[PDB]
């Protein structure tokens, strides 16, 4: 089903090594403004930027992914992340989710939930239909030491 | 070559869909207490604990994963990391690295370095070898 407002598109370049997800509303395009995954996941800190499109961003068909991303959604509700943005940013609740009433902080939030499931799931060629989405979720969420 | 004292291993067990890692000296095992990697990169928060090993753990062949885990750990070093530890990791540096004297947050980030980066290579399918692991640096720091 639908991940926000009813004009976004989940977009991705193709960088070889993974799939870097954005959210295209319009000609804007929003998307975490580092490569380094890894160096984002050790710090703790990521930064969303706004870019124009540059006419090289692929379409993702978003099928059942939201039946994913709605459970860390759900989860980290009241849950500090990772996620700033640029000053770019003002109107992003607005433009990827259709609710102005939604704090910048809360949609960076809901965002980066949504492209980091996206990356994640590509990397482990994970298709976007509920079976194969809960079979991943359950196991990550299987106990650490089982 | 060798990631922290002589007696220390990286040993995983298989999800299917990732591996996940962790360290043994012996019979305890260091690792991070949730494998929702999702949930610790959105929160910027993992937590080490130390378990006993169930025999059930395998072992990988490390070749030169440390010439890409040192590459992090010299870039992190003058920076805050997510890695904090249960209180049954406060003899980890002396345990894992052989350091009495490095600090326990020293030790958090270079284990949760080499952890988060054996987690990652493996779900690219990057053999450990000096020159795939250079590739894929250069791919992800933009050199």
């Amino acid at each position: 089903g639908p991940l926000g407002s009813p004009t976004m598109e989940l977009v991705y370049k193709d960088r070889g090594f993974y799939k870097h997800y954005g959210v295209r509303v319009g000609n804007a395009i929003y998307h975490l403004d580092s490569q380094d995954i890894l160096s984002t996941a050790i710090t703790g800190q990521a930064t969303f930027d706004k870019i124009e499109d540059d006419g090289c961003w692929l379409v993702s068909q978003v099928a059942d992914l939201d039946y994913f991303t709605d459970k860390y959604v759900n989860s980290l509700v009241g849950t500090k992340h990772i996620f700033s943005a640029t000053q770019n940013c003002e109107t992003i609740a607005r433009d990827v989710f259709g609710d102005s009433s939604m704090t910048q902080g809360r949609a960076l939030g809901i965002l980066g939930v949504i492209l980091l499931s996206a990356g994640l799931l590509s990397l482990m060629a994970v298709p976007w239909d509920v079976s194969s989405l809960q079979q991943v979720y359950n196991q990550l969420t299987r106990a650490a030491a089982s």
